[PDB]
């Protein structure tokens, strides 16, 4: 239904059509109250408007070369390049750039925009035979995602379970089959960390292994659920947009006020999923293989790496400008700290380069980005983000903490007269501009919005051990570790306890002095 | 007169009397509006109530052994132990314990409480001759601060200057003498980072060297200013107390709601400072020597190290309880991360031990804490705090980011029915307890309050290079580096290019094979 | 009989008597050859002479105040302070200073000197009743170690086992009882990392649990073995002393040439252990409890922390002297790096202060150092050492790598004429002094000796996880974690989902705006 909000079948949503598609009576709660309409609600309206700008850019002629491709469906339409299966290394590079162009529209701050799950559509389109009996749903869903620009999110993290409850009760926490019917399946359960689901059309409800499920294929499900389906509910976390709106201003919280992606709990209360929305049904094997063989996990980290690099573009220059304000950019050591930030920004662009240039042919003509680069991004990003934030905080030693409370302070001459005198920029800018730049930096790192972004980046791919284990596993599974080991084994083979085994090196029996010494 | 709110002259304020002394028409601005009364204002009332609890504790029979001493003034009254000059190492240990018992009343979160500037009073009482003409002011201010428990703060950080403006304009930014009169001195200027000054009685206005002052003794001042003096004004930063009250709850922000210390700009607009409040007057020599020779900088770091250790007590156990919630404390690697947190917590307690055990006699019977330990605390605290915060964030991989917005969600059964089943604690606690614990942890690290505390801890003592230089200077100025070097010089003297110069070691001419080889 | 080389029973060995006591036909191998006499052998002679200097210091009149105490045995003699049981905190402080004065004699580089296992003697003396049937052996060995200064080492680390071998054959790797006889017990097995055991009188052979022992009390042993007992053999690692002697000089390797402590494999081939040397016999319970209850592990980390702090004294001043040579000490950033090394140096001294000041009474009047400080030292030392070495390496950007090969280059005028011109010190010292200083720095960090010292310091106490787990366990077992948790529980008790539960704070029902906003 959401796609019927388009006035045309040969392009994705416009911003206006996307916003109207959200006025569907989805069930959302925040601060104990039900949200009437996310496009007008104080907690979501600007964040939704920010996403709508992404859809608008798709139809601006000066954007289309970098953003858009013809569809591969025969419709004659166009779409964002990352929504269509890449068939070469050059195609992936064009997708990498289209992702970048969309990230710039939120300065890298919105991470779960529609291009993230576009890789899921491409995975369905490239490898639909994975789903066996549900292959045709996969084919149909790729076309619909590609042509419409449908906004998906991924709901996969299981809720916590009380390890003291009887196992028979603890399992009613996970997504599970309740009833198999001719119209589809009725399911119940919950997922956590449904980031920006309040603004999506559909969520993919994905399998997460839990040891308490044991056997029981009723937990081994993967399906699509529309956000307006009866029994789908979101319980929202606190809204940095609404708090910034209620007690601040755009000047005081310039990022919180427009880029907040609410991390919800998604509840499924006896929801009917039609069969055409089912992708994996009572199949532990396919569920367990999906991460490696489905394609999605091998594609979306291109988007996540690019989005981060665009954010690091922003953070780098925002730091430089902030240090011009305080005047500490004159110092050699301060310049060096900024230089390391530059180096981290460079790193993730270079990884995304390598993802594309080393892309490999897969099934049905599709190309996958370099897999080792995907794992390397996942490992490095939490380290770099923590280091950059530390570099920022130790280099604005004082400018951030005493900033006047409010744009209201500037608009009250009784107060502004003193601000204009005592809080000018060191480089000749006035107090208004200095306070503006530093409040922007604070909203990036120290506001509750900034705190959440740090926590999100650090834990994006899992625990610190898990992402390093996954990097090791890719090296072993691809044969890289064996090739590295062949080099070590060759070295070991060139000598033994009696000397060299290869002819070009000199044994030391003519110069060894141990007999003489002992 | 502020102490005249006391019903007795033989004890410091009670909580009630402290609050009443704050209803004095001090001029404070926040969110473009003037504050009528900090004890009732939504941005300050709970923080003020939290400080008042400190004054209440001084008179509780169960608290008095650890908190209070007789005064040394002949009044026969008692006071907080850190308000009276320590006359032995055991006295410093009793003061460290008195500081600790007071920090626990804010769980380590309020750093700029009345005991911080109590060391300033003790410096004045211990070394009054430093001030020459103003020695009697120093003596009297010691008596007054000690007997009454007056709440001082320290305002020293100069405001920023626009380096493009004519030097004639840059100097009316700094504290400076306007006019000398018989009733006192008239001063103008500003200071930044006036942490919790809105809740104090007096601010001590301290000299900060700026290269633009050059000569001109009109900048070389140190004096005391009351908060309600005509022309004294505070410009407040955003209030985390008020925002948590307006859009949250104590359940949702248990630390922001009661422990926020607003970091203000302090403005002096042609303020009359009476002579009895002047400590250094048109004296660059005394101003530049005061940090090293006055005593205060050699005393207050004991309070800061202890307060940090109490917060680390709290953070350590709160992390443990958070990992009990999520169930990841079962993992060996998670337990190891917690153990490192324990190690950092132990470190700062151990530093405070060394401060007292290695204390040195100073002037007039007063004792100073170990100077090297103070410098070491300053260097380690930014590293430890940043490291601990990272350990916390990477170990609550998911529990923090999707927490329901509001206690209102728990109090709406339509919503609470789902929270009760999907967000239980892993260790058998219910969803209310789990969400509460994790919201307390988030307010510690990720809320705007948590973000500010991180930035405060990192920059407390200056830039990262500056605190390390201060540590180096103390080792050199104290003779420590010379003693270390004497060992290196001894080692170097025991051999030369011909062999050993000491009799007990064997030269290698009987075993050296180089002639043989070459 | 080893003590019978003393000309007096009222003092420990002199250096000369210690060296003579080592000429006993102990069976030691290195470079495939048997060692005739460790006191003359090119791999051990200077290291033995360096230990002999410790014994000589015990009898120099100017050293005796800091090094020596009367014995507590009634003999009327004296001993090194750490060899006699401490009965107060002040005694522990005197011991720490006595340890320091001995470590300064190798500039902190010999770690396994006789004072290390002196804590083992004191443990036997303080808690001899632990050993039941062997209580009198414990008493006698305390008396003997204390009065004579006998040199013990600790051999505890089990050798590796091949997990593919039959469990019956895997068991012959560990120390185990072979036969009980009338004169004592016959044992076989091995231990690894027997650091400097080649220069000791006795080794204490300690129980290390291996899962393959299972039951079988034949493994549950603790006993003392003399180094010259038939069947005791050491298999040595490479000798940095001998390599420095054969291809270097004291000028070229001033630390390798005299302070190398060879980390041997200790082999027991059917060794007869007399009953008077047995401490724990076929007793798993006592073996498992010994680490916690024996006392030794609660004592020797004082010695280890002090030795490290003395080494860090040396490294700190050696780095400063190196940066004067290179001229980079002029830079602000270099001075700051040096300042951080200073801070780490201060930290371990401060930890040793806290060990003594917070000492606790134990059994039979003995005092134990503060336990949390011991665990904190163990955790911080590997971090501090790796950081300090990296700091050193990044600050001598070129001076270390091209240093001329040999003192022979200086003594060849054909070569020295260029060195005198091209390798002077930046601070006016000649090339001989500059090259000498930088080679001393290289031997500390980059020589094979320096490389081993980095590996030893990093792994001294076990794996990085294990030492953090021990720190956590101490916090929990001591009640510290419960005391920290009581603070978190108090904070949690002061509010619920309906507001504050205490009267002094203001509820926000009067300022909450959510009803108005939603």
């Amino acid at each position: 239904k959401p796609e019927d909000f388009r006035a045309s079948t040969q392009r994705p949503f416009t911003g206006e059509e996307y916003l109207k598609s959200l006025q569907d009576g989805r069930e959302i709660y925040i601060y104990g109250e039900r949200v009437k309409d996310v496009t007008t609600h104080p907690a979501f309206r600007n964040a939704a408007a920010s996403v709508a700008q992404l859809y608008d850019a798709l139809h601006k002629p000066e954007m289309q070369d970098s953003l858009c491709w013809n569809t591969d469906t025969g419709s004659g339409g166009y779409t964002h390049k990352f929504f269509r299966v890449a068939k070469s290394a050059d195609d992936l590079r064009q997708q990498r750039d289209a992702i970048a162009e969309w990230s710039r529209l939120s300065y890298g701050w919105m991470g779960r925009t529609p291009d993230y799950k576009a890789a899921f559509g491409c995975a369905l389109g490239a490898n639909p035979g994975f789903y066996g009996q549900f292959e045709q749903n996969a084919r149909n869903w790729y076309t619909r995602i590609q042509e419409t620009g449908l906004y998906f999110n991924h709901a996969i993290v299981n809720p916590p379970i009380d390890r003291h409850l009887p196992t028979d009760k603890v399992k009613d926490v996970y997504i599970k089959l309740e009833k198999e019917t001719d119209a589809g399946i009725i399911v119940s359960g919950a997922k956590v960390v449904a980031t920006n689901s309040a603004l999506t059309h559909y969520n993919m409800i994905g399998f997460g292994s839990a040891q308490v499920m044991g056997e029981n294929p009723d937990f081994a499900l993967m399906f699509v659920a529309p956000m307006d389906a009866d029994g789908v509910k979101l319980i929202s976390r606190a809204s940095y947009e609404m708090v910034a709106g209620a007690t601040g201003s755009p000047y005081d919280y310039p990022l919180s006020s427009r880029f907040d992606e609410n991390d919800a709990i998604l509840v499924m209360d006896n929801v009917l999923i039609p069969w055409e929305n089912v992708l994996i049904y009572r199949d532990f094997d396919r569920c367990r293989r999906w991460t490696m063989e489905g394609g999605f996990a091998r594609m979306y980290p291109l988007q996540a790496c690019v989005r981060l690099a665009v954010k690091l573009d922003f953070i780098t220059a925002l730091l430089k400008k902030s240090l011009e304000c305080t005047g500490t950019l004159e110092f050699r050591g301060v310049q060096a700290d900024l230089g390391e930030v530059v180096a981290w920004r460079n790193t993730f662009w270079a990884l995304s380069d390598s993802m594309c240039s080393e892309a490999t042919p897969w099934v049905n003509g599709a190309y996958l980005p370099d897999h080792a680069a995907l794992q390397t991004y996942r490992v490095l990003a939490p380290m770099a983000y923590a280091k950059i934030k530390n570099i920022i905080e130790r280099n604005v030693t004082s400018g951030l903490i005493y900033l006047p409370s409010s744009a209201r302070d500037l608009n009250n001459p009784q107060i502004d007269q003193y601000l204009a005198k005592y809080v000018r920029g060191s480089n000749g800018m006035d107090h208004v501009q200095r306070i503006k730049i530093l409040k922007l930096m604070w909203d990036a790192i120290g506001s509750e919005f900034g705190g959440r972004h740090e926590l999100y980046e650090i834990n994006y791919s899992g625990s610190q051990d898990e992402i390093r284990l996954q990097c090791l596993r890719q090296a072993q599974n691809s044969g890289n570790m064996d090739k590295m080991m062949a080099m070590v084994d060759r070295c070991l083979s060139e000598y033994d306890q009696d000397g060299w085994t290869v002819p070009h090196l000199h044994n030391n029996d003519d110069i060894n002095m141990l007999d003489k010494l002992l």
